[PDB]
């Protein structure tokens, strides 16, 4: 067992399947309904668990039915929620998602303001009990405090540096590994060219920097020279959650081997297999399926 | 004591408050959120209870946290759930509602397929114990059996004729009072003109017909002529205005038997409800409603 903590947001997606997307006022009927947990840190935690890690999700929920459902779903996936704070008399973050017969989505996201941004309460947790700490950028003070305490305990830190209104440069500063999205790296640096942006991002951290580029694969800087892992060509059904899954897998691989090229290959492999199945959690392969796939 | 039975659906409403209603595909952010029990018959029951009636809700729930919440909320509002059927290992029904800044609403209902349409079990209930029976059209077999038994006991029947996939013609047939929504009357009779549609609806029943039109108020047929009650200009959330109106209307019709007074009263209850978030939080009492209608 590798020991992973995933710090960030957990969001209930409630998915309503309709004939046409609701354009104007009036009552509509959903032929079908499913509910599934999202959140970068949450879905990464689900991935790491699937790969045989002991995983803690550390985020915020309310004391509503949604909060209880989110924690329940995560427990069922093999993710511990013991260090997740439940706010008294508080609504959790949730989306209502309408899906057309095309697959076109309307997403109404409620990021709950009842979930307070202050992360001082993480000072009550001993981060020495994990081999790696992964953080999403959607709970800024969480990532900051979680990474500061992880640094102080000599624990590896891994950022999912997605795009966000707020500036993540202080998070990157505290990241032994900063795996950005294209939008994430562009928003951070203000540079459009990914090669130049990665170089500018490297100046922010004594750790390594990476950028994921979907089917174009993943690039990182080692010795100051740009390395490339191609995506695995696969029969793609759904890329939903590929980034979250990649970051979860990357954190496990980095904590296990410490080899960047092997770790980036491993994560590219886990994410690829996830893309060949419907759903953003349903398609996440286990370690045996992932070893089988990487053997071929 | 006025004795009311409300037959229909009980639904958990998740209400997302947005800047504009979604025009096309993409990601939108809700400024605010509330979670509250809805269902036409359910919210009507809550309104009638507020107005001092002894109320029974008669519908179907699951044995999930949602079902337990829905029943709990109804008990807390003064509504008896003794005749409501609980399905074992069953999910309850739930609606996502979008509300823009004007108060325009989009409702996506998921009716749980675990809740079986069979209403034969209502034959085990004695409908003689109520003065009026209100039914929504969202549980067809329920409304049909409930109205059949109400007719047989000489009990007044009041339909909330909202829009629904099924044809409500046989429900209207059994309705002493058929209060439609604009979409409800249009789906039933085809006519887009409310005036002509009401005339076509009247042919289906020896009882009276009504149509609610939101801020445009309420119209009904009396003495072969369209009467009009304007809405009372007041708006945070119009969610459940129709349900609240129908509950209020049923109490008022049972108290006075005066259509014009009953429609004015219900218009007043529903208007006050539009000034608070959710389908239930703003439901006024008789005193609050008399006070408001005096001003
Ligand atoms: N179509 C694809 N084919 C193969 N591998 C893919 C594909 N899409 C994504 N991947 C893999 O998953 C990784 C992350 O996907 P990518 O789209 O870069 O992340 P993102 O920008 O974070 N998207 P998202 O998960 O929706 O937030 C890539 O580096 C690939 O290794
Ligand atoms: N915006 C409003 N301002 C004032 N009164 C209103 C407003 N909306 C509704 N009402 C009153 O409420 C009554 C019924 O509401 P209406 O919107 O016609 O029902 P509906 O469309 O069936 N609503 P719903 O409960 O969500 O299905 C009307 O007859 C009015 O008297
Ligand atoms: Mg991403």
């Amino acid at each position: 067992m590798i020991r992973v903590a995933c710090v960030g947001i957990t969001v209930m997606d409630r998915i309503y399947y309709v004939e046409g997307l609701p354009t104007e006022s009036g009552k509509y009927v959903a032929r079908n309904y499913t509910e599934v947990g999202g959140g970068p840190a949450a879905t990464a935690a689900v991935a790491a668990a699937r790969l045989g890690a002991q995983v803690d999700f550390i985020g915020r929920v309310g004391d509503d039915d949604t909060g209880n459902s989110l924690l329940a779903e995560l427990e069922s996936w093999g993710v511990n929620t013991r260090y997740t704070k439940r706010y008294n008399q508080a609504k959790s973050s949730q989306s209502a998602i309408m899906v057309d017969t095309k697959g076109e989505r309307i997403i109404i996201n409620y990021p709950s303001p009842d979930l307070l941004p202050d992360a001082e309460w993480l000072e009550e947790i001993d981060f020495s009990q994990w081999d790696v700490v992964l953080a999403d950028v959607r709970w800024h003070d969480g990532a900051k405090k979680a990474f500061t305490l992880a640094r102080q305990a000599g624990v590896m830190t891994v950022l999912d540096g997605d795009i966000t209104p707020q500036d993540i440069s202080e998070l990157v500063a505290l990241s032994d590994h900063a795996a950005f999205s294209e939008p994430g790296l562009a928003r951070l640096t203000g540079v459009k060219e990914m090669a130049s942006a990665l170089k500018q991002a490297q100046t922010l951290t004594n750790g390594h920097v990476y950028v994921t580029q979907g089917s174009a694969g993943c690039d990182w800087l080692e010795n100051g020279g740009r390395q490339h892992q191609p995506a695995f060509k696969v029969d793609v059904v759904d890329t939903t959650g590929a980034g979250d899954v990649f970051h979860g897998a990357l954190a496990v691989a980095l904590a296990t081997s410490g080899d960047l090229a092997e770790s980036v290959r491993f994560a590219s492999g886990v994410a690829a297999l996830k893309c060949t199945r419907p759903g953003g959690r349903a398609g996440i392969p286990d370690c045996d399926q992932t070893r089988s796939f990487l053997s071929l």
